[PDB]
């Protein structure tokens, strides 16, 4: 069976699964089973489910290695799928609740659920809440008796909280770290001195790198009871740096890439983010730029936001980009090598994800 | 030691160590260290802490009856402290984000967390969901190697999800069914045909009981290794029932208490809400009242409202509830006493629940 093919019926399965549930055990009518599974298929489907198939992938990679008789390939691959499904909840946990925190428009060409005229902001926000104890409903259900069901809970519970503490730091990022006070309305930053690479990827390894590409790896892992084909300290530095070099990748697209094609109007410029793209600009900018970017960053009159993209454009950040670029793939191969060492099919996983990450 | 003393030492080593971790393991800095200490303490601290403290006082009951060391003892009082904190956590991560879901303004006769001016809607949706993975750290952190781990996080899953489901029950109970629609704008039910004491009933018992009620006693008796000492099902009708009891009162109090001590303007008239007051006077009203309540109801016009009280003091609500009343102290102490059969120390921690409750 192709993967794809699996990994949806899956979904068919896990919404059956969960929406009998509420009706056997929680009371729910049928107008309001609805509602949740229209929440559901709104929120969780219509991507490439690139985090999802991952799990897949790294558990079809140990069966062509693996003697196992065919009932355990099948269980494996359904665990796999499930926990596939567990990233893709978590992630639509993530782009309800940000989308209504930003105050966004458009989701995937789509408006985002929060605006969708019989949602409002008021049932969004525990219809986003709903996504994420789904989760834990599959989780439970489906791996009550697996031996990695613990340790499946403990890496899903710790990726959750680093991308909620992820997020703090993006959504803090404009901010001055010695301003921060509950009684106080917080100014963006005037000195830009926290635009730093370091500051940068503190952001994107808790936002992004552990939801998107540490936990489909493990769980990967996890499901084929494989922990051991892989030293976890490299397995971690691997995805910190694909996860980096994605967010560089979006960062640079919020910006040159028209709303048509990113599936949203940019405004990382408008709410003053901390992207890669302001940051390597004010690590080359002169002094009569850093005052004319400063002057820009941060404004929704469209005017300051073409200012910005000119500094941008003028400053040849594309240059520092394929520099950027060719030292990350130095490093992820450096660290693909390592991973050969103890797992081929491990390490071919690496570099499979690293290629879609890629192109 | 006293329990609240205990209590509230563990809040201070479990922030500590939160906190600790944040600096050691997520890289974060000391100005959003302060943030989240702050927001820590002004979400969580200054209510009775009658659900934490329940947790404390059923281990407190086991104690005097069974024989253990006294480091035991102590273990067992702390695991309880922890449990209780996990349980405040999980509250205040409703409370935080149904602030903001409701645009309520005051809580505990101080502002809403997202109304704090350094804070903001953006900042306090992730806040409140960064309170709820807490509650995952301290469990995981402080009952790595107890025996009742599986079970605890398996219920406090559940319970949480009851009680998502239970505010979908609620931001949806002035709509019409068989209207909800993602696609639709929701209107405001005409007819009052789900107003019923069945419909109530649910609302309460997913939004409030399982959180309020049922997961302290459980807790209790998970940290105390005594869910052997009770019948799950006798615990858990008890919970449901006491849950409701505390529900009406509050619903009687949003109206008739002034501001001043519920620490919050009463709006469940103007949010039409299902309250018990609405549905207890369309079960007696004639003809004439129910269309009066149908043109004030679910309208801010203080006149509309001040209509709606009218028709509720003229209607004798108060002889309904002391019917209620009367009816729910049977029940009570009925399952109290099949309680008894397996558990007096148990029972009477269920009585103690209920005492204060009911006071
Ligand atoms: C585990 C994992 C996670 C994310 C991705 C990924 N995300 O976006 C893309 C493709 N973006 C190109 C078309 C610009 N690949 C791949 C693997
Ligand atoms: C386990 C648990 C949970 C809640 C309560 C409770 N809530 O409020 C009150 C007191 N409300 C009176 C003063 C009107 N007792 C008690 C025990
Ligand atoms: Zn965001
Ligand atoms: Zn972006
Ligand atoms: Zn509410
Ligand atoms: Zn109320």
């Amino acid at each position: 069976m192709a993967s794809m093919e699996r990994f949806l019926s899956v979904y068919d399965e896990v919404q059956a699964f969960l929406l009998d549930q509420l009706q056997s055990k929680y009371e729910i009518d049928p107008n309001r089973a609805r509602y949740l599974r229209i929440m559901m298929d709104t929120t969780c489907l219509g991507g490439k489910y690139f985090r999802g198939m991952t799990v897949v992938n790294v558990a079809e990679g140990f069966l062509a290695v693996t003697q196992h008789d065919e009932a355990t390939k099948e269980r494996i691959l359904h665990d796999a799928c499930v926990g596939g499904w567990m990233i893709e909840f978590l992630q639509a946990h993530y782009l309800v609740e940000d989308d209504i925190m930003d105050g966004s428009v458009m989701r995937r060409g789509k408006p985002c659920w929060y605006r969708f005229p019989g949602v409002t902001t008021q049932c969004a926000i525990n219809d986003g809440i709903i996504l994420k104890s789904w989760t834990q409903i599959m989780a439970w259900h489906y791996f009550a008796d697996r031996p990695f069901l613990k340790d499946l809970l403990c890496l899903f519970q710790k990726v959750d909280y680093a991308t909620a503490v992820g997020q703090m730091y993006d959504v803090t990022s404009m901010c001055d770290s010695n301003k921060l006070d509950p009684e106080v309305a917080q100014p963006m930053t005037t000195d830009f001195a926290e635009f730093t690479p370091a500051i940068y990827k503190r952001i994107v390894k808790y936002k992004t790198t552990f939801y998107t590409y540490l936990l489909p790896l493990v769980m990967g892992l996890l499901v084929s009871e494989a922990a051991a084909s892989v030293e976890m300290n490299l397995v971690e530095r691997v995805a910190h740096l694909i996860g980096e070099y994605f967010q560089v990748q979006d960062d640079v697209m919020d910006c040159f890439t028209p709303p048509e094609q990113l599936g949203k109007v940019g405004t990382d410029i408008e709410d003053a983010k901390c992207s890669w793209l302001a940051v390597t600009f004010l690590g080359k900018a002169n002094a009569a730029q850093v005052a004319e970017f400063k002057a820009n960053y941060g404004e929704k009159d469209p005017a300051k936001v073409a200012v910005v993209k000119r500094l941008y454009s003028k400053a040849n950040l594309q240059a520092d980009f394929a520099a950027y670029e060719a030292e990350v793939v130095r490093e992820v191969e450096s660290l693909i090598e390592q991973l050969k060492v103890k797992s081929p099919t491990f390490a071919e996983s690496v570099a499979v994800v690293w290629e879609k990450t890629h192109k």
